[PDB]
């Protein structure tokens, strides 16, 4: 991880920028440094828009609805910007950006699915564990029918199974608003 | 394991005595109703003697052993020794009707099922839906077993719930303590 | 196992204790069993039990090729679980002598599989996972009474059925109720 | 594996019947060339009987069995059950012309052989030369058993190569699917 | 590993990228920052991106892949030691007239190698993801050097191993970069 | 393993004086065909022995137990390569009776110079590599005189591995005819 | 690793860089970064890479073979302790004249090593791309050294220990570097 | 590791004090290699003074360090703590003539060196013939740095050989026993 | 933890050296570069090694000890914890009358520990290396406590413990520190 001076590592030197970098799976730790980079950046301008880059497997839902939440909660606008990959939870995240400020660059690859749990012990106790999964599946499918504009019952059949998705077949699904096509 | 001139199991499947003495796992079930779909081809009508000392282990291997006790025409004789615990006292429980014993210091132990699920929000509601259906036949078959209601079942078999003999007498899991004659 | 060991015994009335997962060891000796009964009496039937959670799909096909080759008819005794590869041997008994008790479970699935490797190495294996899934359905239609395309939609998932809906279903014939003392 | 008054293979190796049901190393390879030398030192005239469940193994352990089938006097019956691949299908291919068999559910699936080879620039090469010369050493003997020219063989081995019973009969592998009996 | 800024640092002052690993997310996201520093630093001067790699992630491939395309800056590919899979990708990404290998340096492309494992129906769309990739693969490989798609299917069935010199002719580079004028 | 009526499928052709080797060659393999060929012996002191090779080869000194006990008896011991006889098994294959060494068509056979270790004290290094050099000569010496090649050429065709065919193999001299199909 | 810069940063300042480990792409990364470094310093000036080294990989050797030729100063050579495979084959990169090796270093010279897993055909490709690697690394150390490839050929089929006195005689060195004082 | 900044070894380093209190590879021969590099360049006429404390280690590793001790214009004093055995007595006993020191209770091992040889005959040969002629090289400089013949270092150094202070002195491994300030 | 210097490092400065692991080379070097260090800052002022050690390599125990007794300033032991092993060798190793334990410190001297492996004559040599290394430990103990040679081989044949006020008695240190005001 290289050193910049004006003594910055380059994700501190982009976070001058108010970029954030998400390059790998999401879990509490991940989740604990991106939430304190956002609040950080709205600390410094409430005003301005922050750029979330996403290329990320996913991981845990939790993790990812500390993420989520911070970002509807902060004044500024984030911006989200797949690159490589944005699958499960990272795809959910994508489709967490300002409406009109989610793009993909046009081989970043889009995978939605229906959220994964474990349950062991007593009958009793799988009960409870099978309710909290069912439940936390219908919050994830309404929300994103909300991010997307397409029907509860589509993105529950859609996302039965792995659904891989172009940059394309992102922005028509209402994932992503804009393919960032080369300008230059 | 000694040997008779058979093998000392072998010796007591001569006399129609089975003896459980480990978890019921698919092998085992193979071995015990084997034992008595044998017993029962070489007389149909003479009581067969099944000693139980078990922690229990796979629900459907214990329904195996369940379906050919029921299944075969002799009576089979459930004698508890040590320990009857979960599906070990499901099995004490389906003996014959007034043959169903526990000697003086056995313990016997009933609870609900366990399970596991692991995968697709789908697959967990599949396997959660197949648990519960499960836990309701077990309690469904204790309940005709032991003359309890299913609500007194459920109650009593939410935790780990031990039994002396006489307590399991008095539940209806057995008919009688079988005391030293001597 | 008390030693005829007890299956050696039951053998020599015709009973074959399936009660383990489908491997080709397995499959070999439930194989080795059929054919030495068709030669010992070519018309009795063979009682087959089946308490099994399944295993290799061609080691079930080379039980259930030797089942249908042979002359004498194959009754399938489910007891406690025939599961995946388990519930279509016990749908392949012959026909009005394919039997659960009344606790045991029958589950339908669609195959597993894995692919690892070149893209091309991986299309090669998907396209024989898909071909057969087509030929178990097939047989599962034919077996069954059902439609293709319900047998197709009813494995997708884990289906749990009671020796009740078994029947219903046409995977088997009776539930084998206890006889009167 | 049950008893009969035996073990049950070596109940049907009395009727010249060879289970051949596991991967095919040296071991398997000793005992099944042992087999077919036994049933021809009893009979040199009459039929032998071999069921091919395989998935392969080691090419040389295949080619002993191979070459032992050819050397006998007895014609040996080939008859595939659930899956005869890589050696698998090369020992199916390999039984008498005409009594070569598969069950109609029954898979083949033909592929050029796998190798290793670690070490020296000058070691790699040895190793990859005889790997060579090991492929051509199939094909030629393919080729020979199915009527299929050398260069088909080539091509249609490059990948796994997965063939229905019919399948194997268009192609030369089998002579028949075997219909039920009844 | 040494000091001056660490040697890294200190090459990325003088618009300078060292790739010397396996591509993954990790590594993808530090050379996706560096690109979008320097281009923050100056939008106009070129960067110069050194490749010795293995390979790795497609995806990851594709996030520094999508970057350089999308900067302002020109980014030069010099390949140094060997860029095979996703880093000769990356290598014939560079500018167009700015790709460089040295003359030692080796070239390697192939299609791309997955893993499926579950249910028929997930090993499909697996299958198909797959499949997918390789033709968006295919088709950036024939843009950035001018061979038609078929060709470059052909020609990445198995592994292929070019020759700097060779790597310029097939137009995954621009020129081999000869020696310093002593 | 299959039973014949009781034998095991190789005590049944141990009965008709064939010794099937299909393993690696370690001190209990020897032990065992050691004492197959002691027992055969005893038994009839004039009729032929079948030793069947598919061996990989393994240890030198359990192959040598074999091999000489394959000179000491009286009968001639056949030897017939089936799958391969590589390293010390190619060596077993050479030492069968002169005219009774044979491999089936597709057989293949592959001769090599020994492998060794030594760890320790430059002093133990030197004695090890001095038991494997003159180890290498007695092996290369009694491969020339199975085999009618010069001690040089079968030093120089057993540096690397060296594959050889059923026909190769008669050629060199390791067997004396590849026993081909009978129509 | 004192202090004073970390002991290698402070002798880097010299002009100055020390090989003393096995050489992977990422220790290929370091010296490339290093000598690039020390040619935006000077242009002009000599630098001093000091080897003590097993080798390691050979496409990462040639990435600091072709740094070494690339850029416009001297790069002297100086062998400690042991320069064997890959790390002979950079010894004899210095620049001609400025090849040294204290009296007591030892050169080896061997063929490579390589691996190659899985189809006959994928062996073939891995078989040949080794042999090309060979005759590349024995034309290079042919042009190095003024010793014929055959020679090469012959003396690198086995380990070559050679001393420093004998790698000047091989010409991989030019100059054994004798005490001055002692 | 405490601090002064410097670490306490860069701090003593300062003073031309270089701790050696390890085995002896390849990285630790690298560092040591580059202090006495830097103390010269600082230097070339001031004593530098080691420490060893070692059990030795690599034979390659250990003539790196005696070889630039040997070149290099400063003398090297050399001072036995603890213990200096096998390649630390070596190096011991390479200190500048007459400042080759131990403490009092400090112990010196000479021993014959160690080494492996795995594969083919004519491998294990070239390995064996190397390992002896390393041998006669080290017994050679050990007979020069000590006045005993190379017949009595052999026979010194067949097993295990421990000496006091006093009997390393008597030998020629050290000049004096360090006497205590007052 | 951090001083404004990591805490060890801030005591260095007051002449202060803490041992509180196991002896083995690392520390040793450690150790004796503190030394050297300190007397090179100042070779009149007394320098403070705080012993809390359960002892390790003997070897590295004796670069120590010869540090200390080599070098000009006198070096004050403070035992708090436990000096076992080497660690009360080094213990006894500090300047006459400035040898300390605190009340509830422990003192352990027990003979060294040694392993052979291989032939018969390597085990012989390496028998009489520990022989006479136990020779050595107990001349020198002998010395520093002014108990007898024949004493303390008697008393080290098995694990010794000793409290702070039996440690002074046997010679191994001077005085028992108290608590001051
Ligand atoms: C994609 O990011 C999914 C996996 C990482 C592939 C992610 O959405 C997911 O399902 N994560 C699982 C998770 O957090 N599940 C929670 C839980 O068990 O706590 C459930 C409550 C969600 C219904 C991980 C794999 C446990
Ligand atoms: C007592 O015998 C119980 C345990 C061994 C303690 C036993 O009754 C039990 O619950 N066994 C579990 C079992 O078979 N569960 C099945 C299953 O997962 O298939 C559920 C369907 C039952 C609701 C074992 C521990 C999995
Ligand atoms: C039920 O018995 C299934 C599993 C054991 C749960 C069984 O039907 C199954 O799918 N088995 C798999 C199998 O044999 N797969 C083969 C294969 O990979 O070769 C496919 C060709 C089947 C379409 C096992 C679990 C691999
Ligand atoms: C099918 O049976 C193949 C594998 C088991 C899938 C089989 O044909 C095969 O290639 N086996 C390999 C083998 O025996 N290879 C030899 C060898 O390396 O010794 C080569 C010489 C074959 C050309 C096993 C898996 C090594
Ligand atoms: C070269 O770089 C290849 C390997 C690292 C040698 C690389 O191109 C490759 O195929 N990587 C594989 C990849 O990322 N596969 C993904 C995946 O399965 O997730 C596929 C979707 C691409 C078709 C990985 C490293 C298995
Ligand atoms: C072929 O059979 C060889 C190996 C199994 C590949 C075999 O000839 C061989 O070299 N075996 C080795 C052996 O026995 N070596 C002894 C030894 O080190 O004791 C040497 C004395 C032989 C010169 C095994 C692999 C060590
Ligand atoms: C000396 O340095 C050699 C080994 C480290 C002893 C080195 O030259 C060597 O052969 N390295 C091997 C290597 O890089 N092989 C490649 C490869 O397999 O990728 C070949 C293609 C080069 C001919 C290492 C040991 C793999
Ligand atoms: C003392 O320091 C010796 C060992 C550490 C006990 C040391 O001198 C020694 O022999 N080291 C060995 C060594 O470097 N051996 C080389 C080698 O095999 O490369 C020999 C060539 C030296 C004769 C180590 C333990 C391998
Ligand atoms: C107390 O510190 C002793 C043990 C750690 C408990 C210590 O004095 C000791 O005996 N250490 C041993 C040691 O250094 N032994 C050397 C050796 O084997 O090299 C002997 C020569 C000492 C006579 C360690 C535990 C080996």
């Amino acid at each position: 991880i290289p050193t910049v001076i004006e003594a910055y590592d380059i994700y501190s030197r982009l976070l001058k920028d108010r970029i954030i970098m998400l390059g790998s799976q999401i879990d509490d730790n991940v989740a604990n440094s991106i939430v304190s980079q956002l609040l950080f950046l709205q600390a410094q301008d409430s005003e301005k828009d922050i750029y979330l880059y996403i290329n990320s497997p996913g991981g845990s839902v939790t993790a990812g609805f500390a993420i989520y939440d911070t970002i509807q909660h902060i004044k500024p606008d984030v911006q989200t910007i797949c690159i490589g990959m944005a699958a499960s939870m990272g795809s959910f995240l994508l489709a967490a950006g300002a409406k009109g400020k989610r793009f993909a660059l046009p081989n970043a690859e889009v995978m939605i699915h229906q959220p994964l749990g474990g349950a062991q012990g007593q009958a009793t106790e799988i009960e409870i564990a099978a309710n909290h999964i069912l439940k936390t599946r219908e919050k994830l499918n309404r929300i994103l029918s909300e991010r997307t504009g397409q029907s509860i019952e589509k993105i529950q059949k859609d996302t039965d199974r792995d659904n891989f998705l172009t940059a394309e077949e992102a922005k028509e699904y209402g994932l992503i608003d804009e393919v960032m096509v080369p300008e230059t």
